[PDB]
DNA sequence: CATTCGCTCTGCTCCTTCTCCCATCCTCTCGATGGCTATGAGATCAACT
């Protein structure tokens, strides 16, 4: 029971570190490859005993390109997170001056909390993940090809090369599992590199909608 | 002043409802559809002078 919850927490942490590394936040190799017994050593083996508390699991990371661009990962203790908890995180983000955070929720989020993530979105970007959808890194699955988020300059070069408008690219939904993983917003473009049985390799581009 | 209570507002199911669609081309035969009589008033303007 605690042997199950500690395994879940470890897997979720591993996936979150992989996600942060793929978003380009500075993540050490040691924490990226931390084993289950090392997790038990650092945080504990009886989360029902409060060892760890899920408040202990919180992560803070900084971007490789700018040490002031920082992101939290929060693991709320309550199963169904309400607006009180979002307000607590908003306060903590305001005082630490952190604009991005991921909120990992065990069972869900209340309608009011969902709307509160929308209504603060320009200044503080809060994202919801279920813990279930973090128990496996979907980008390691064999059906999912390599996704690379493009820079604005690279999109301008793309559109200038093929002489096309953004609306002529094929789309990806902002709610797509992989778009959510990379955290890409409307109007960004993701380069996709996939093998092909007739050319050898093929690149395609999707505009987020 | 820490509840506590009551009241408004989503949003998640489970119906009922309703609207849409159902291979291509070609030949033949057969049935069915298949619509007053007549006398008056009376307005028009084509057309004679």
């Amino acid at each position: 029971d605690d042997e199950e919850e500690t395994y879940r927490l470890w897997k979720i942490r591993k996936t979150i570190m992989q996600l942060c590394h793929d978003r380009g936040y500075l993540v050490t190799q040691d924490e990226l490859d931390q084993t289950l017994e090392e997790f038990k050593a650092q945080f504990g083996d009886k989360p029902s005993e409060g060892r760890p508390r899920r408040t202990d699991l919180t992560v803070l990371v900084a971007h490789n390109d700018d040490p002031t661009d920082q992101m939290f990962v929060f693991f709320p203790e309550e199963p169904k997170v309400g607006i009180k908890t979002i307000k607590v995180y908003c306060q903590r983000m305001q005082e630490e001056n952190i604009t991005r955070a991921l909120i990992v929720v065990q069972q869900g989020m209340t309608p009011s909390a969902k709307q509160s993530l929308v209504d603060m979105a320009p200044k503080y970007i809060l994202e919801q993940f279920l813990q279930q959808e973090l128990l496996i890194n979907i980008t390691e699955h064999e059906l999912v090809p390599e996704h690379v988020v493009m820079t604005k300059e690279e999109v301008t070069e793309l559109l200038a090369r093929y002489k096309l408008r953004e609306n002529q690219l094929p789309r990806i939904q902002a709610g797509d599992p992989v778009a959510r993983y990379f955290g890409i917003k409307r109007g960004q473009v993701v380069k996709i590199i996939r093998p092909s049985e007739t050319a050898g390799r093929y690149i395609t581009y999707r505009l987020v909608q």
